[PDB]
């Protein structure tokens, strides 16, 4: 087969890029290693920034989101003793965030694509990338036990952390920046009404807790755990007691509990690769960078990479301005690094780190007290949380 | 002898407290271990916050400062590539900082005291504190080889880091929080015109540099150095070349050099003791807490402790409200911890730390880029630099 742009991975990144390109008249084929329900089984993200909200609208996939997503104008931080609200809307100059599940976003994009009849190959096994620096790169994959070749002009690597894209670039061409945190988040998806109309981030001596939601009758809760914990060790009951133990008493008392729909432990990491391209291959989303979940930025960054890639390819195709594609990595990395710093910061102030001396503990408290206390400090949080402008 | 308030240390803290109390009608005696010129030989501080400026006025010792100190409405940060100005005045809502040497402040206070004829004992050796928890505490000291006893109602420990005050409290009564940085600052006092009308903090790959001043024909420069360096190893020339190597080219080219008046290496440290009192003993300034020089806060914090102690003692003496003295430590520590966090932050973003991975380096850069870039971030710096409100 032959196409314009070949996309590796049928996650939100590949799907959204695919959608935007199709609608713009640029043919693209998506190659996914797994099945459509495997993809749809990932819970992940709950919070979208306005830019991603706008991109979905632009891909013409926002009906359901407009109906079903919840607009939030504030978030709360609870730290030893109190509960503080950050008014996002007023502090960011009128911006908000939207709660809409990653699974939901993914489902909407898969439907839109299916309708349009754009090509998607599920269970594409053994994807391999070839001739990245030539004029004519191609992708090989196996469909059954048949190896097919897809010819294209450009490859978008939208295959997440463990994809093949990043792996296909000469190791010597990339500079890696990684931070591994000594803790993960145990998440619990329950068909219970959320404890608050807004999110609650909690710094507690026993460790971080987060009260999030999916809808009015669907909640998502997380507690920080050591990397050595196995989820088979966390019954629903154990989860509920522990959560309750990390929250403000008035919050724990109002908490409606119930059986889990899903439970999983996610390890926290910081990761950036520079540059994010090679020849005719362009990395986007988790393939190029990972942020700890704390600042609700991963999917939001994939969206900014995708927005940048899409606009650059349009220009190349419709305007014959292929040279601007050289500017892809410079553009995305300005945004990445600022989102990674916010994410690191959020992570360092709300989590309980092992082997922390008295000083470092006290500074942790003071940062909270300072930032939650000053109009300037509050504003720093608010403008980062809502998302910084797209370039 | 007998007095009301005995003060240990004839540094800025003890002198200013002494001055404020004398003028208010509360007799006080100051006991200093060293001579008056030894004290006057310390260079130290260049930057005063408006609150300390106001306190000096209130002690009626501001003639010379009003004439000779320089009002600064901005500071600059130079980091890999650029030079950024923080407009303090506009970002803090109209506040500025004053450049007036610690030595100058000290000289003015010593003169004012001498004029007033309030008691000061220089070369008071072997000071010892007794009966802190009684109704009648006293101080013993040796004048020659004669041990005298001073009876008083209260003791103010204004004896700096190494004083006897802090040492006199049951170790078990205090909680210590300390951070030792792996670097010091080599300072150079030169009778040369400063390179800029405003301060320049520089983050350079070879390490931090600071361009400060004392007057229009008096400059103070510092470069970060390892703790193993001995100043005997830093000729003036060596200092000048190294400084020049850490600054923006346009700044290094305009630099007027000359022989040093003083050269000294100061190690950086973070230190707080909780509580800051015991019985009839009250700690103030460096006796209770140390901040790295980076945020220009040490002397400024001594001033806030002293302002708090003075107002509490007035109330106790003139209003018979001795109970409020219990609130001394609570009041001061709110301010200390916020100044210590700013000081730590400033220190972590401008200095070159050994064994720093690629990630941590990049985040260091991003913090600068973020904070120097956002109106909210700039404001956070500005309100902290000028000094947060006194409680
Ligand atoms: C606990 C948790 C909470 C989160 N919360 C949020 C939040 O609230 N807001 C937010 O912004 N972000 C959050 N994120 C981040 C967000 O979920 C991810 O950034 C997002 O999944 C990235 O999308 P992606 O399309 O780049 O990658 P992925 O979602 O990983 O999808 C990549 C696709 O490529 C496929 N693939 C992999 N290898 C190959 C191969 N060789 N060939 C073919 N296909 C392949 C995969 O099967 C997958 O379908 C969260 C993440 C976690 C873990
Ligand atoms: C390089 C450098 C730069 C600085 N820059 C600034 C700046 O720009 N702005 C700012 O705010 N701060 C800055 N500081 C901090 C500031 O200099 C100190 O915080 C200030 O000296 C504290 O005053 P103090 O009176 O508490 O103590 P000190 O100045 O230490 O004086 C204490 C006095 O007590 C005496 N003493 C000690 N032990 C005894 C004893 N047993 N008996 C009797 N007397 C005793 C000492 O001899 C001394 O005279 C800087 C410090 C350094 C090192």
């Amino acid at each position: 087969m032959k196409t314009q742009v070949a996309i590796i991975g049928a996650g939100p990144s590949g799907l959204l890029l695919g959608q935007l390109l199709h609608k713009a008249g640029i043919d693209n084929v998506i190659l996914e290693r797994q099945t459509p329900d495997y993809v749809l089984g990932r819970i992940r993200a709950g919070v979208l920034e306005q830019g991603m909200v706008d991109l979905l609208r632009e891909a013409g996939v926002d009906r359901r989101m407009a109906r079903d997503g919840l607009v939030h104008e504030g978030v709360e931080i609870a730290f030893a003793g109190q509960r503080r609200r950050i008014d996002l809307k007023r502090l960011s100059g009128g911006k908000t965030v939207t709660v809409y599940g990653q699974t939901e976003v993914t489902r909407d994009l898969m439907e839109a694509r299916e309708a349009c009849g754009a090509t998607t190959v599920y269970q594409a096994a053994e994807v391999r990338l070839h001739d990245l620096q030539g004029e004519r790169p191609y992708v090989t994959f196996e469909r059954d036990g048949e190896r097919l070749r897809l010819d294209c002009d450009y490859i978008a690597g939208c295959d997440g952390f463990h994809g093949i894209s990043r792996q296909s670039i000469p190791a010597e061409r990339l500079k890696v920046f990684e931070r591994v945190y000594p803790f993960g988040w145990l998440g619990l998806l329950a068909d219970t009404p959320p404890v608050s109309h807004e999110l609650i981030y909690a710094n507690h001596p026993r460790g971080f807790a987060l009260c999030s939601q999916r809808s009015a009758t669907r909640s998502r809760y997380y507690v920080q755990v050591p990397l050595t914990e196995k989820v088979e060790d966390w019954s629903d009951e154990r989860f509920w007691t522990e959560l309750k133990a990390r929250l403000p008493a008035e919050v724990a008392e109002k908490l409606v509990t119930g059986p889990s729909l899903e439970k999983s432990i996610a390890p926290l990491r910081s990761f950036v690769v520079e540059p994010m391209q090679h020849g005719r291959l362009f990395l986007a989303g988790d393939a190029a960078h990972i942020v700890p979940p704390t600042g609700a930025k991963g999917l939001n960054l994939a969206a900014s990479d995708v927005s940048t890639l899409y606009r650059l390819l349009l220009k190349a195709y419709r305007e014959g301005r292929g040279e601007l594609l050289e500017r892809y990595s410079a553009i995305c990395l300005r945004r990445i690094w600022k989102a990674e710093r916010f994410s690191w910061w959020m992570t360092s102030v709300l989590h309980r780190f092992p082997d922390t001396d008295a000083f470092s503990q006290r500074i942790q408290q003071t940062e909270l007290e300072y930032y939650l206390g000053s109009e300037a400090g509050l504003a720093t949080i608010a403008e980062n949380y809502v998302g910084l402008p797209y370039e």
